[PDB]
């Protein structure tokens, strides 16, 4: 006989709310150095799945769809571009890596990895500021800027910036997801739809595709009230196929998969989440969010599992959507137009702005905007058997 | 002025079932290279504790016990040692380290990690073969034998043993727990196989509590209503259950003499463990794999840090050996009485086969070895960071 195991350099880091493997490309074995069954077993086996105990305690991964992430970075060739960013999310039970969506709260540390491993022209680099990284999704074909501080010519990882959902506090990293509407914001044409599920019911939702894919509901709808934690939800097995079918539903209404069935291999995307109006609750961490100090309550689904706190794609589809009056998520939040939303999660809160105009009926988001951060847990050489 | 992060070498390893962070006592900060608060608090920052969020994002832990742990080596000075071992249980919402204990999942991690970071003397290693190395338990004050495979002079990790919670094959590890009973010690600290443990208002349950491996309450799963074929979703989100098991095994704890008050039981949440065990019982293991009451002697679930286990504690994997190897035991009971030199148990991830050697010496029980298969990779190898002490 049995070969040893290889080695392959990579950084284990967590930006956001999330941890991820991050790899240079030309660090890759050079098999996984193009898409195909080779990198996406590569990435699998780092992670540490197919795993049917669901725990991945032969790799990387922790479990959750929030670190159960796998990241690979290379110097861009695009114009007006520094980094190329593949992101891929990987199924925890399947032998599977799902290469359709961007993630957002890694968005920092991709940043923070392109500086610290030279995927950026040195001359863009500040020797103390602001560095700021365009970053080519190439996922969903997007730009998307993050701005990573710099002290002495590195990265400055520690500070005092807080996140809801993160321990500790660390430098603010602020983000920008540029022209976030996919080239449309509205599949469907409408604001809000009308959705038929056959086995479950009706449902009003806005379908929207900026950040992310992503069908909004009403909370009540269902009978939740938007305060809801990961224990209200995960557990029960009816209330998770219920949103799975929806889900389904929206993603073929969308025009997202030609067919119903598509869904049980593509969980990725498009994504679903529930809103509420603002109420007082208790976060997961046991810190009250007081009604008044958000504009909505959403929780989202990801990977079949209400997620800890947001992903921060739908953070993209939530406050792009709060800003075009009469989507749900604009009508949770009071209507009007607005700016800018924080809405409350499970962890916390969570601010994102995005400033849309109106000319000629059509609405258009230039860029929404939020602030994370992200750190370097551990950096130097995975190892999986030999290919 | 927020300084960057400081870097420690160390290596991610699976040992067994679980996942650690490893590291070689000199490899520390000079501050962390005795036991104390500096050792704690870097160790707790590593793994991402304490976290209000329980979900360890910002730190290496996974959110779980078996995933929650932190080993350091070093050369031993003991008389037929080769390297010293400590494990330190990282609380997951408090700012704690628990050196009471050892973790027996690991224990085959050690012993690579030793081998591959200049830990073993030389003459001890062969090009080829088998490198014995023996480890030096130095929470418990205990010998542990890993039988480590060695090609072209370095650890063999990969090949084509499997264990029940492992998800892939790698290089079976032989496991030697020498002299396992305790010095609340003694093999059977209150001097009985089994005793009734009295939880007024609670229950009556009957029980035997074993120090070997780590001191563990076994109890009948029938007095708690349980088949024993139960799977963490059938625990581990019954807030009434986790609540019954944690007074039990409190009152467990003081029988043992373990703790002089039962308030004690809220700070010593690693030791002692408690466990529920059954007759054999066929069932559907967390994997999806049928296990046939063929298969195994009994079953056995076990709690750590107050939910139950996913797989079986390595330790715990010892007193269950220990036990059954005792007749009169309700471990042994369950697999049906008399002598018995070895138990396969399941749990919930599939099956652990455990032998424990117990031969009479002037009228009384001892245990020489309790012995088991594990197997461990590295994950990741280099420098965690943290902010700067």
């Amino acid at each position: 006989l049995f070969p040893p195991q290889i080695k392959v350099a990579a950084t284990y880091m967590r930006g956001g709310t999330s941890k991820g493997v991050f790899f240079r490309l030309q660090d890759l074995p050079e098999a996984a150095q193009v898409p195909g069954p080779a990198r996406d077993a590569l990435l699998l086996r780092v992670i540490g799945s197919p795993d049917p105990y669901a725990k991945q305690i032969d790799g990387m991964g922790g479990a959750t769809s929030s670190t159960s992430e796998t990241v690979i970075l290379s110097h861009s060739s695009k114009a007006n571009h520094d980094v190329d960013y593949l992101f891929g999310q990987v199924s925890i039970d399947k032998p599977f890596v799902d290469w359709s969506g961007n993630c957002g709260n890694l968005t920092a540390a991709v940043g923070a990895f392109a500086i610290s491993n030279g995927l950026i022209d040195a001359a863009r680099i500040p020797r103390n500021g602001v560095c700021t990284v365009r970053i080519w999704q190439a996922n969903i074909g997007k730009t998307i800027i993050a701005h990573v501080p710099i002290t002495d010519g590195a990265v400055q990882e520690t500070g005092d910036f807080e996140l809801d959902g993160v321990t500790f506090p660390a430098a603010e990293v602020q983000i920008e997801f540029m022209n976030p509407a996919a080239d449309c914001m509205f599949p469907t044409g409408n604001l809000v739809d009308v959705l038929e599920v056959p086995g479950i019911g009706r449902f009003n939702a806005t379908m929207i595709n900026a950040g992310i894919p992503t069908i909004f509901i009403n909370a009540e709808d269902l009978g939740y009230t938007g305060t809801e934690l990961q224990d209200d939800i995960n557990s029960d097995n009816a209330a998770l196929a219920k949103f799975e079918t929806i889900r389904a539903h929206g993603a073929l209404r969308m025009g997202l998969i030609k067919h119903i069935d598509e869904a049980a291999s593509r969980q990725h995307t498009p994504k679903i989440a529930f809103v509420a109006p603002p109420k007082s609750y208790a976060s997961s961490s046991g810190k009250t969010v007081a009604a008044e100090d958000v504009d909505l309550l959403v929780r989202a689904l990801s990977m079949g599992k209400l997620h800890h706190a947001m992903m921060g794609t739908a953070a993209v589809a939530i406050g792009t959507a709060a800003a075009i009056p009469g989507t749900l998520v604009n009508l949770a939040a009071g209507g009007g137009e607005k700016e800018a939303v924080r809405f409350g999660h499970p962890s916390g809160t969570l601010r994102v702005g995005a400033q849309a105009v109106q000319e000629n009926g059509e609405w258009t988001v230039i860029k929404a905007i939020m602030s994370r951060s992200a750190r370097v847990l551990m950096e130097g050489f995975v190892r999986v058997p030999k290919p």
